[PDB]
Parts: C-alpha cells; sequence; structure tokens
C-alpha cells in the first residue's frame, strides 16, 4: 500500500462540500495519506456506540462543552493536545476554555450562536425594525400577521431547531446563563413552578411564537431543510437558528439581503446569544497513525485554510489570520458579541441530556400548554439532581 488511512467524523453536515474539498486540499499535500470523511445519520448515537467499543475514529468532530467530551476526556479517550504547536493558532483563550482537568482535548476552530433571521428588504418594506424588549418582539410577529406575511418558519419536525430559543428565553428571563442552570439545573427537585415569575417570562418568551398566525402553513411537520427553503424563498420574514443555518440559506440563493438580530431581554441592551465550538475537532487516544491525525488537525488551524471554511460556513472562528466579515454580513447582528459575556455556552454543558428539552419546548409550541411544559422541565431535571 505504502498509503495511510485515517477517519475523520463529521457532524458539520451544512458544510460537507467544503470540508470534503480540504480533505482533497489535504489529500493532495500529502500523498502517504488518505482521509475517510465520515457523515453518517444519527451520528451522536452512533458515536456513543462505537466510544463505548473502544473503535473511536482518529479524528472527532465533537462540541467541547458536551457531556460526551468531558466524561470521554476525563476516561482518556481523547489526546492531550495542550503543548501541540499547532494550537498556539487559537486565539480568545477558545481551547483552555473547554478545558477538562486543566487539559485541553479539542480545537474549537469556530463557535456557533442563535439568534433569529429575517428578511432585510421585507423589513424594510413593511416599516419593521429590530426589537429591542420581549414587547417589541411581541408586536413586531403581530404587526407581520396584520400586513398579511407569515412571521416565522418552524421546523415543528426538529425540535432541536429551538434548543437555542428556549435557552435563551431562560438566559434573558434570569439574567444569564449560570443564572439560567441555577434555575433549572441546581434548583431543587420539583421546584420550577408555573407560578414563578421566571417561568412566567420564560412562557412569555415562548409565547411570541405562539402568536396568531405566526408560523406557515404545515409548519407541524416542517423539518429543518424545509424551512430553510421557506425563508429563503421568502415566504416567512423570521426563522429562529444558529449560525450553522446560513450556509444552507445562501446556498438556496435568496432574493433579498439577510440579517439576524440578538433575541432580546424584558429590556433595552439585554439580548443575549448562546453557542459553542462548531468545527471542533478531538483526536482518538488509540489512533493506530497519531502523526496523519495530528497532521490533519494542524491543517485546518493554517489561515489559508480556515478561511476557505470561513468563507462558506461564516460562523466566528477563533483562529489567527483569518479576516472576518464586517457589520454588511448576515450573521453581524447574532454573532456581534461573540467570544464575549453575551456569548454563553451551551446549557447542556451541565446537563446529562438535551433531547428531552428539544422536545418539551416544540411540544408547547405544538399544544400550548403551559402546566405541561412545567412539569416536562421537572421531569426532565429530577434525574440530574438526584
Ligand atoms: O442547538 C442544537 C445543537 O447546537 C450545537 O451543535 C451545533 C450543531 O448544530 C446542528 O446540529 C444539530 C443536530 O442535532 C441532531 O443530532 C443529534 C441527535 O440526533 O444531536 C446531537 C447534538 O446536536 C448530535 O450529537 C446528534 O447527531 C439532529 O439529529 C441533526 O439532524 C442536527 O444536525 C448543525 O446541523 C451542526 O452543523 C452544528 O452547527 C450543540 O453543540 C449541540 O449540543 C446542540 O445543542
Amino acid at each position: 500500500d505504502g498509503t495511510v488511512t485515517i477517519e475523520y467524523f463529521n457532524q458539520k453536515k451544512e458544510m460537507t462540500k467544503t470540508l470534503e474539498e480540504i480533505t482533497r486540499d489535504f489529500e493532495k499535500e500529502n500523498p502517504k495519506i488518505k482521509v475517510k470523511v465520515v457523515n453518517v445519520p444519527n451520528a451522536g448515537e452512533v458515536l456513543k456506540t462505537r466510544v463505548l467499543a473502544g473503535d473511536v475514529p482518529d479524528v472527532v468532530n465533537i462540541y467541547p462543552q458536551s457531556i460526551e467530551l468531558q466524561e470521554w476526556a476525563k476516561a482518556g479517550v481523547f489526546e492531550d493536545l495542550s503543548n501541540k504547536d499547532y494550537l498556539k493558532r487559537v486565539k480568545n483563550g477558545y481551547a483552555e476554555k473547554y478545558a477538562v482537568n486543566e487539559k485541553v482535548y479539542n480545537v474549537p476552530f469556530t463557535a456557533n450562536a442563535y439568534g433569529i433571521y429575517y428578511n432585510k428588504d421585507k423589513f424594510e418594506e413593511l416599516g419593521l425594525k429590530v426589537p429591542e424588549t420581549w414587547d417589541e418582539f411581541e408586536q413586531l410577529v403581530k404587526d407581520i400577521v396584520a400586513k398579511g406575511q407569515t412571521p416565522f418558519g418552524i421546523a415543528g419536525a426538529d425540535a432541536w431547531t429551538l434548543n437555542g430559543y428556549n435557552q435563551l428565553a431562560f438566559a434573558t428571563a434570569t439574567g444569564g446563563g449560570k443564572e439560567a442552570n441555577q434555575y433549572l439545573r441546581y434548583s431543587q427537585p420539583n421546584a420550577i413552578k408555573l407560578s414563578d415569575p421566571i417561568m412566567k417570562d420564560d412562557i412569555k418568551v415562548m409565547d411570541i411564537l405562539r402568536i396568531n398566525g405566526s408560523k406557515q402553513k404545515n409548519w407541524e411537520g416542517a423539518g429543518y431543510t424545509d424551512v430553510i427553503g421557506a425563508f429563503a424563498r421568502g415566504d416567512v420574514l423570521m426563522t429562529p437558528n444558529g449560525s450553522w443555518a446560513i450556509t444552507a440559506i445562501n446556498e438556496q440563493k435568496p432574493n433579498f439581503k439577510i440579517g439576524t438580530f440578538m433575541i432580546p431581554g424584558k429590556e433595552k441592551g439585554q439580548s443575549l446569544t448562546v453557542g459553542a465550538g462548531d468545527l471542533a475537532w478531538s483526536i482518538s487516544a488509540t489512533t493506530k497513525h497519531p502523526k496523519e491525525a495530528n497532521a490533519f488537525v494542524e491543517y485546518m488551524t493554517r489561515p489559508e485554510v480556515m478561511q476557505k471554511y470561513y468563507d462558506v460556513d461564516g460562523s466566528p472562528t477563533a483562529i489567527e489570520g483569518v479576516k472576518q466579515a464586517g457589520e454588511d454580513s448576515p450573521l453581524a447582528g447574532m454573532t456581534e458579541y461573540a467570544f464575549t459575556d453575551r456569548h454563553l455556552v451551551w446549557l447542556q454543558q451541565y446537563w446529562t441530556s438535551e433531547a428531552d428539552f428539544h422536545t418539551l419546548t416544540m411540544n408547547y409550541v405544538l399544544t400550548g400548554d403551559k402546566q405541561g411544559m412545567v412539569n416536562d422541565l421537572n421531569a426532565f431535571f429530577n434525574p440530574m439532581k438526584a
């Protein structure tokens, strides 16, 4: 053979094409190395299965805030990257941010954010403005309905799309990420009640997606791809999603300027965003080819390589020498406070799972059962407290 085959386990499905191009560039420069890019459905569950078996892919796209990364890093599943030369290319101290036992196990090239995509053209046309408060967000939705347009595209079949929305609902209601987890995670069993002012505020924010005529027809069974199409064609004026979606929206070739805005707080200047490492790689500690795996990770840290990724993806990067877009970019509003205190880490950093949080979030948008949602939250968080 002479050549060596390593595996990269990808979870960035929106960026598959570009990542395969980068991989092909790496292979052209490293003839003795072949990289197998894996894009399997239910990737998180497949990864969990493979880690338990000890069949860890050479390079793994794992989110560095996840309970998986934390637990697997402690178990010695991943290579210690603390003293790698290429790690100096990571700024914002972003690699050290997700350190486990004060050791780096993941290279977070980019950070994802969450907000509301909006149609700039239609907003200007209808005389609408970006909301700065909850009340203004309520009124914005109502004004759009009154003008005979659909405010939101919601992927009712994909509950994960509203993960960031409800997390920011709690974040803005409490005052931040730590305050949100104090109410939800580190509270007493069955502490979350309907009568709680924080819970009332959460419902108020969630009820923005329940305003009369706020969602598109057949939203209940609509998917992530469907909603991307709906927004891109201009069928809906807004869609709540992460910064991961913009690349897919751009691919649909919209006939308008795209903007984003952060989910506002109760008052002006209380808006927040949520996210962590997006394109974030870890190396197997039991890789048969550690030199090749490190070489693949090193390649991605190069400024001319990340620039190629960034120009398609668009999410904020922590890599040195990468030219980032200005204030005219679609993600400008969502990613204005990237790598600051207003950019809090995913709340499931301190949870055992997140799937059920997605479910209860979307189930409320489907039903409007307030007590049911309160009940769902307690049923989700109680097992973690014991
Ligand atoms: O808020 C959602 C998500 O945000 C961070 O990951 C960034 C990630 O978002 C998108 O992938 C979402 C992904 O969700 C589902 O996949 C699973 C479960 O099947 O969920 C796990 C975490 O996302 C993952 O391990 C599993 O594969 C869903 O089935 C799948 O279709 C979706 O793609 C986006 O597509 C991707 O490019 C990234 O930007 C955060 O780290 C996550 O914990 C989560 O909160």
